[PDB]
């Protein structure tokens, strides 16, 4: 196989032959890809979620470390407003710790990051990156629009002083517009940051029916709809002309979950961490990219894929090998 | 505790005493319901959603058996299309095995059915009850309207060949108005079939943004919105003054999995095998309530709500103990 991780047979995703039921090369070409890169712990990916479990054995090695927080010395050393914040924090509670306790953030976090070659589980699309978790979601899904504002400003915080973080996954959804939500996500794309969007699994057209925050309008937002191991646009996902941008993976992705365990989930939840993964990849590539740039790159890069034509602005699949190889420099 | 199954402190839902961080008495009511009764083995409920794993030792015995068919001999014995539908069918392959290979379909079957009093994992809103599984969502959660209307058609075509199936779940939702599901689901309710569908988890209003099958006008059709430990209306739920029904718990649900396992999910599709559950249990009771009958009093015997209030017809949650007292012949 590509790798050594035991399960990466199982990644359509990254690499199908058609060993799922699908059709061979209805992929990313993430095998392709890691000749030019395999990725860097420099470039670091918010998940802005139920949380990350940095603890996972699968993870661990690319969780982000805040170099300004001294550990567990109950102060908030480097005065971002969240003490012993060392891998990120807990929205809700204020706590520094994004301990996923549900499974969907961690579910995430794998598909950008779980390590790579080191024999054991998945791979990510990155085998090296630095992961930093905001947890809004709780263990029993309750979260607020405020809680999610609070990760944005949270992560912008992170670039603003320095921290080489300029992807946000956002496998999330929910409401209607929120000019707070709108005006945290314009503060990021001043801070230079990628805001990755699903699109949302109810098969429905977004440009008649909006869904947020995929439907912001915000330059820097970059929706995902979802695909499967056929290439088809799966059958869940939603889409939009001119509300969704392109389509990846989504359909039965393997990932990892808390507890040192991995499961298969579907959704465009999935389909997002997968271009949230390749933006981080291009960006270990060719840091120089503006942030429009950087969407446009992932949007042309991909493959042409009739299902996603007309559906969605770009009309294609992710592909991270080609993404890489137009990000020169 | 209430019953022998060891993981049965977890189930807020069924009996809440504060002990999941939420509003002691913020449940069903199960205990005091189970009093009455745990159920009957003759009531039949129909999943119809990615499968039911009849294997997993928490399920096997409230499993349904096809009495009409010989198992593994290749012939259609009871005629009714299928070959070998001994548990129920796969709509999308026509093969006579309904098992759960993604693992939401077990999820619901949990809540609605897991055997009670067994000594292992959970317990459902019946300790006993037969579970029928029809299967229209795949692995990777591939799926079409066709598949929902074939699994509806075959629980109508149990019905009306005298098995006793009065309830359907329907924990899945998407895609717009469809005249032919709306068709299958007026001959559930010509059956006298209970059709309980999830409101949805996008924190809208279905009254303005309408959401299949929940916002289907059919009569038989139950809507459920979610609630949480605190008897709040779950942050995620969609709603609908008139869209939507009642709510039952959806937040933080432990349940069934694949894989002789167990895993805790969150949303509308957790709170509608609730009220599924609920509606075999008032059928153990009073099996000659009319569907009409038994949907008004599963709204009507629920607990005054201030969060539900004003967002749904009934303003109610689910209180099973209730409609057992409301129920009595
Ligand atoms: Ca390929
Ligand atoms: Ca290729
Ligand atoms: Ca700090
Ligand atoms: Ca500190
Ligand atoms: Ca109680
Ligand atoms: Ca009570
Ligand atoms: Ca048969
Ligand atoms: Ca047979």
């Amino acid at each position: 196989s590509a790798t050594n991780d035991p399960r990466f047979d199982d990644l359509w995703g990254l690499n199908n032959e058609g060993q799922t039921g699908g059709t061979a090369d209805a992929d990313i070409d993430a095998p392709e890809a890691w000749s030019i890169s395999t990725g860097s712990r420099d470039v670091v990916v918010g998940v802005i979620d139920t949380g990350v479990d940095y603890s996972h054995p699968d993870l661990a090695a690319n969780a982000w470390v805040n170099s300004g927080e001294i550990a567990g010395d109950g102060i908030d050393n480097d005065g971002n407003g969240y003490i012993d914040d060392v891998h990120g924090i807990n929205a809700i509670t204020d706590v520094g710790d994004p301990m996923d306790d549900e499974g969907h953030g961690t579910h995430v976090s794998g598909t950008i990051g779980a390590s790579g070659n080191n024999g054991v589980g998945v791979v990510g699309v990155n085998h090296d990156v630095s992961i930093v978790g905001c947890k809004f979601l709780a263990a029993d899904g309750t979260g607020s629009t405020s809680g999610a504002i609070k990760c944005i400003d949270y992560m912008v915080g992170l670039k603003n002083a320095g921290v080489n973080l300029r992807v946000l996954n956002n496998s999330w959804g929910g409401g209607g517009f929120s000019q707070a939500l709108a005006d945290a996500i314009t503060a990021s794309e001043q801070a230079d940051i990628l805001f990755v969007a699903a699109a949302g699994n109810d098969a429905v057209d977004n440009d008649q029916n909006p869904h947020y925050p995929s439907n912001y309008e915000n330059d820097n937002v970059l929706s995902i709809a979802s695909t499967d191991s056929r290439d088809n646009m799966s059958s869940f996902s939603q889409w939009g002309l001119t509300s969704v941008d392109m389509g990846a993976p989504g359909s039965g992705i393997l990932s990892t979950v808390p507890g040192n365990s991995y499961a298969t989930y579907s959704g465009t939840s999935m389909a997002t961490p997968h271009v949230a993964g390749a933006a981080a990849l291009v960006l270990s590539v060719n840091p120089d990219l503006t942030t429009l740039e950087l969407k446009e790159l992932l949007m042309s890069s991909g493959d042409a894929n009739a299902a996603l034509n007309g559906k969605t602005v770009a009309g294609t699949r992710l592909n991270v090998n080609q993404a890489l190889i137009d990000a020169d420099p």
